[PDB]
C-alpha cells in the first residue's frame, strides 16, 4: 500500500518514488516529498533512540522493522510500522533503500 | 511487501525494480526479472481477457485491480491479486507504472 523508494548514492538518500498510498497517508504530494530525506515525516513525540536505531540500520545496510511515531503534512501524529529494506547491484554496491509504511492506528 | 515497478518508456515496459517480497512470491531472482517484462509469469492456465484488461488499463494509463493465474520460477501456479498503479512526472507525463501482488 505505502512504500517509498530513495537512492543512497544521492545526497542525504532522498525519496525519489512514492506510493498513492504513501502521499495519502502522510498529506503531501508526490511533488513535496520527491528529493527530500523521509525524515519529515518526524516530530515533537518521535523517540530519538528510534531514530537513531533507523540511522544504524540504514549505515549497516541491512533490513529492519521498527515502530516510531510521525506526522502528516498537517501535523496529526500517527504510529508508523516501517520496514526498511536495502537494495544492491550485480557489482554488489548499495542502490536504493525501499520502505513501507503502516498505519498503526485503530 | 511484494510490489515491482516498470518503466512504460522503455521498449516493453520491463520491470526495473522488484521487492524482496514479489522475489519470494515468483521464486525469482532481481537479475533473473530485471529488464523484462512481468508477462514471463503467465502461463497455459492464465485466462486472456483477463491480461486483455491489463493491456487496455496499461494503454488507457488507469489504475485496476486484477486477479489472474502466475507461474513462478519452479512452475508452480498462483492467483496474483495485481493492483496496478499509474504514476506522472511533474509536467504530467506518464512515467512509470507500479503493481502490487497479493497471494491468495
Ligand atoms: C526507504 C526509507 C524510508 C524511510 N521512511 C521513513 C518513514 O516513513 N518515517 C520516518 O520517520 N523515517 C523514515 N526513514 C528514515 C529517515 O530517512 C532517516 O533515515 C532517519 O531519520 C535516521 O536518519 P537521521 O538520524 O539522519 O535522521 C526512511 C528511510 C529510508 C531509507
Ligand atoms: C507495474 C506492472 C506490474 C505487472 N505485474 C504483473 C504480474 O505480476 N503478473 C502478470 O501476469 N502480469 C503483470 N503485469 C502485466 C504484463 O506486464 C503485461 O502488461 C500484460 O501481460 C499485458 O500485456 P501483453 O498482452 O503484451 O502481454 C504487470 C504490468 C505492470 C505495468
Amino acid at each position: 500500500k505505502n512504500f517509498v523508494i530513495t537512492d543512497p548514492r544521492l545526497p542525504d538518500n532522498p525519496i525519489i518514488f512514492a506510493s498513492d498510498g504513501f502521499l495519502e497517508l502522510t498529506e503531501y504530494s508526490r511533488e513535496e516529498i520527491l528529493g527530500r530525506n523521509a525524515r519529515f515525516l518526524q516530530g515533537p513525540e518521535t523517540d530519538q533512540a528510534t531514530v537513531q536505531k533507523i540511522r544504524d540500520a540504514i549505515r549497516d545496510q541491512r533490513e529492519t522493522t521498527v515502530q516510531l511515531i510521525n506526522y502528516t503534512k498537517s501535523g496529526k501524529k500517527f504510529w508508523n510500522l516501517l520496514h526498511l529494506q536495502p537494495v544492491r547491484d550485480q557489482k554488489g554496491e548499495l542502490q536504493y533503500f525501499y520502505g513501507v509504511q503502516l498505519d498503526g492506528s485503530d
